[PDB]
């Protein structure tokens, strides 16, 4: 009754509901169907209507005023005109006088034109009519998230060390990088769980080895970090390397495993390695081999996992390659200036992510083939999903750590994302905090950005405040590009400053942690938007840097250079917080309205909301340590709190012994 | 006596100041100087300093916590990692507790690490220890600002029409593309004044020609604008065309005005007319020779020029070009994998703008020949210059409009700028604002950027938001790059709301006009920080996104996609104006402090100060048309304003009758 399922043509199984609806009869309920183009719905938005959604895409929470295509995309560039990014999440709710949550189940390119063209058009369109739309309808459009999220099944729950901070960067290679590391935060005592080992860990970048002249005795060096609260989370692409004698390879091709051309023959893709064949994640034998492989690294000490490379991205194929050698030629001789140096440039450019080559290759889906343009929106999420299930039947009690780069809807119930390739820009700090909500909206709560920025070169005071907005993302990691000036806490003067930041994310890891749980376990959002929690308050709607979580508290980071504080909204009385650097709380009553709040660089701020409270724990330098029997409690007189808490290793849930009421 | 010079080694004399200034032989008075290796001056900063300055660079106004490298390079992609734009403007203001100015007067590329490296640490550095540097000495920024316009010279000042609105889009090419433009706006009763022919007006692209199948009576066309209240402003670049029987190329050889390779050849870089050389413009009768061309266009009816590829921009050289195509028939034969595709497609990006190509011309300076890297950012300067010394002598008495690309200290005398190839982004709105009051402190107060972005694709909010932007700086000009989506106010619906959003410019040009005149003569700023006004409010020498403007308004323009107002900081009590979509303007007063303000899109917002006024016209369509007989005065009563007004076209600046005083 509340959703509603309407079928066009025949469209492929994407999976991403674990909840059967029946196909509806009727006509479409809104706007209006076209499928004279491909397909195409068209609805006029009142001026005030607001368009929520689109879970990890550009811009802002309002998605009103911009184009959106859902086609998973190696883009590190995330400025404003990117229409397409990493992920494909195409669920939307049209909020206003008239308020519904639509769902294109659809694993192809998808355009959502959301007042891009004329301000007044919401316009979705697609190739093939071959999809299912789910109409979702309700009082407001936090109910129509909630009623999605139960039809999607549970959100992935990460381990609890996971809720620390981790530490990466393309280019640690040797043990001596990864001694490095752990030393220049335990001896300066700033709090880490991670560190996350980058493609030079591998044997010349072949997914499922480890280097052999670095590593010889790689369980003896994990259990080296893992005895100082480190845990190593390595890195696995969606590329296998072509090479005679390595076993990923030979058994793919033996097993017809890898993605195939038209004529049959394995599919070549450069990535890191070169030539590599990609792993027919549509295949469930294929994704059953593929997974299985993980036990090479769990059985040697590992405990997450992290999937980049798979939109699956592709540098150049065999054909493209030869293509632009043969263009190249060409060039070299022309004596006539008929061939322009940019021409020359736009060729080079093109065979990267080059459309053309999403159609060179298959799937093999039970025996039918299907192109993968068709479905090219659902390699990552069945990359991550033969990772989740394999995870089960190798240890099933046992939480791992897992996130993704690419994905789909129907994901996130195997594993995070992180937010890809950003920069180290002010404008990404908003960035990261813009779609978080949105990923919740669309089952993704275990999220976050690479802090300080991945590609570019970052600075102290942008490091600060990137961290200052991780210390709430559940998915709290400095991570880097090879060549940037390098960024762990430790590069920096007055280390002190990064100490007190951290040692905020430890003091609230049990209350978010908490959260999350209870978020998860009951299909419900870690960060919300405003008009979420006071959907009547014409101003709080508007709001777009400001984030409620849980029930609790609402955040505000500072993400302009030289900022001293910034403005903000409160709609209704909270306690103005903040993690002080000499290790206290300080605390103010902020009455309804506007304000603007003092934030120093080496300070961490949230709000506490009328009538509730928060636990704290004292500062500890990994999870483990955490003491939460004596936390004190920040807050309302009189107001109480349910803590969830559990051993944050394995999948006992339900128990009434993981809850307890702290009371102010 | 405020003003000291310290000379270094033997400077290139640049001509930036027009006074004269001592050598000082006392100790450098802040800071550290060393001569190790090149140059470096090194201070340290105090917590609270704010850093001023640089003129058209990348970032805030406040420029600490990056680098900012003087190097006028062609770079279309203005993200937050960018060092250097098109303009070197070599001034900065230190203060805090201590303050002062320093110019740095030297031609090559300049370094300010201005707390990117450490945060309490300003270095700046440059190659080679020859140069002057200025030092200020004031009681505060804004006193040490007015004692650097004075020694730098009277800014350009532009004809009043020039204070219209203006249209331009690279594609304008034929004579209906014009009369569209033209019709599209006046049937609209949407005000203009200036159409701007981009480079397809040219005959093959050469410099001072014009398309004769197109134009067959060029004159007759421009009169045919000119009586509809049009005027064409031509762009003319660095690059003339090689062709034999082309009198500008034929003229430049045979008199050795173009810069020569150090063979004594004639250096060749392609540019949009394939193969060109470039005017020596260092060289004084290269000079008068290029700008003497000018009259090619004047004596047509032409009244305004503007100048691109001024850095110069270099697509490739003939060197660059063979190196290309040696590396890419390298490539092209390549079967062992030995050459990357991502190598030739450096190699192509290489010899764009190349620094190799910078040390392969010369300039001949009075018969000294002088490499053009060691004099690289006078280059724009110089072209600019050449323009603005040939108006002299043609017409003395005559403004005309006239702005470039790239600039370096001393160029603010003979033409305006833009701020180049931005983007539609929304960040770019702020990067407009941001960069005026720098380039006020420099002497360019004829400045502004492409409204609505330059390249990638804009929406109609985008737009006006950046016209109501727009409305107040002294360029208003709406410019778009080929291929992009179409940007004239008429390709949208509704269009009224840009019939109102440039209404409200009209109506404020008689005090927009007045302001710039008054500050243009007195060596004064047109746009200004807050803390400039404000010293004494530390939460007003912070804010950065809002400007003063002349002595009785402040700005505060909306750059947030889907938003319905902002916070402001009010530093005093303010009347809070907007003019509205039917003609109307609202008044509110507002208190001193933090303030929401609601700002529709068709409302264009402003402050008028306690105890100020300023006049409005009624609305016009062009500047010749508005009534400035009985302007309304807005503002506070009691108040009087002093109106700066003249004929608009000729030099006649010292009259009392063009001071008249109103009192509201
Ligand atoms: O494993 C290294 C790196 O891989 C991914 O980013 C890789 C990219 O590097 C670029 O320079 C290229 O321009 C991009 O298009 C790439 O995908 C991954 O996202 C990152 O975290 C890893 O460090
Ligand atoms: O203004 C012309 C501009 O066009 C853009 O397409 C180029 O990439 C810039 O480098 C160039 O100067
Ligand atoms: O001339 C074509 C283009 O060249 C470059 C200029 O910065 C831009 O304004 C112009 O449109």
């Amino acid at each position: 009754a509340m959703i509603r399922k309407y079928r066009y043509g025949a469209p492929f199984d994407t999976e991403a509901l674990t909840e059967k609806i029946e196909t509806a009869e009727e006509a479409f309920p809104y706007g209006e169907i076209s499928q004279k183009e491909g397909f195409a719905f068209t609805y006029i938005m009142d001026e005030d209507d607001i368009v929520y959604g689109l879970g990890e895409s550009n811009r802002g929470i309002n998605k009103r005023g911009y184009c959106y295509i859902s086609n998973c995309t190696d883009d590190p560039i995330h400025t404003e005109d990117k229409r397409s990014l990493y992920g494909a999440h195409n669920f939307i709710i049209v909020s206003g006088k008239t308020t519904f949550g639509l769902f294109f189940d659809y694993p192809s390119k998808l355009t959502f034109d959301i007042g891009y063209t004329r301000m007044d058009t919401l316009k979705v369109s697609c190739e093939n009519a071959d999809l299912d739309i789910y109409v979702i309808e309700g009082e407001n459009a936090y109910d129509i998230v909630k009623q999605f999220r139960r039809v999607i099944g549970r959100s992935y729950i990460p381990p609890k060390f996971a809720f620390g901070f981790g530490q990466s960067r393309w280019g640690y290679t040797t043990k001596e990088d990864f001694r490095a590391v752990a030393k220049g935060y335990r001896e300066n005592h700033i709090p880490i769980d991670m560190i996350y080992m980058d493609i030079d860990y591998m044997q010349d970048f072949k997914d499922f080895t480890v280097n052999e002249k670095n590593f010889p005795d790689f369980p003896e060096f994990v259990k080296e970090m893992k005895d100082q609260e480190l845990r190593l989370i390595p890195i696995i692409d969606a590329g296998v390397k072509v090479e005679k004698g390595y076993e990923v390879y030979e058994e793919g091709v033996k097993n017809n495993y890898f993605c195939k051309r038209e004529d049959g023959s394995d599919f070549v893709a450069a990535v890191w390695p070169g030539d590599t064949h990609f792993p027919d994640m549509l295949n469930p034998e294929a994704r059953k081999w593929f997974g299985d492989k993980y036990r090479f690294l769990i059985d040697q000490g590992i405990e997450g996992f992290w999937n980049a490379m798979n939109e699956p991205a592709i540098f150049y194929s065999s054909e493209g390659l030869a293509e632009a050698k043969e263009f190249a030629g060409e060039f070299a001789k022309d004596t006539e200036g008929k061939i322009h140096p940019w021409a020359m440039q736009a060729k080079m450019k093109d065979i990267v992510n080059s459309p053309e080559d999403y159609k060179r290759f298959y799937h093999n889906v039970n025996g039918k083939k299907i192109r993968h343009d068709k479905v090219h929106n659902l390699f990552g999420y069945n990359m991550t999903r033969a990772a989740g299930e394999a995870f089960e039947r190798i240890d099933p009690e046992k939480r791992f750590l897992m996130f993704s780069r690419s994905s789909y809807i129907g994901m996130h119930r195997y594993g995070g994302i992180w937010m890809g390739d950003n920069k180290s820009w002010w404008s990404h700090i908003l960035l990261n905090l813009k779609m978080l909500p949105s990923l919740n909206m669309c089952g993704f709560m275990y999220t976050g950005a690479d802090l300080g920025g991945f590609g570019d070169d970052t600075t102290r005071d942008l490091l600060l405040r990137f961290l200052a907005l991780g210390v709430f993302t559940p998915l709290m990691r400095d991570h880097a590009a090879e060549g940037t000036r390098e960024q762990e806490c430790y590069q920096f003067e007055n280390i002190e400053d990064f100490r007190s930041v951290i040692n905020a994310r430890y003091r609230l890891v049990p209350y978010l942690y908490s959260e999350y749980m209870k978020a998860a376990l009951n299909d419900d959002m870690y960060f919300k938007p405003l008009g979420f929690v006071y959907p009547d308050d014409k101003m709080a709607i508007r709001v777009e840097d400001q984030l409620m979580l849980g029930n609790e508290i609402m955040i505000a980071p500072v993400y302009e250079q030289n900022a001293r504080g910034r403005y903000v909204y409160l709609p209704e009385e909270m306690k103005f917080i903040k993690f002080m650097p000499d290790g206290s709380i300080s605390e103010e009553v902020l009455e309804k309205g506007v304000h603007y709040v003092d934030v120093a660089l080496n300070e961490v701020p949230l709000f506490i909301r009328s009538g509730k409270c928060i636990p704290v724990a004292e500062a500890a330098e990994c999870v483990k340590d955490i003491d939460t029997e004596n936390m004190q409690l920040i807050g309302y007189e009189g107001s109480s709190y349910t803590l969830y808490e559990d051993d944050g290793i394995h999948k006992d849930y339900d128990k009434k012994e993981n809850y307890r009421v702290l009371t102010k």
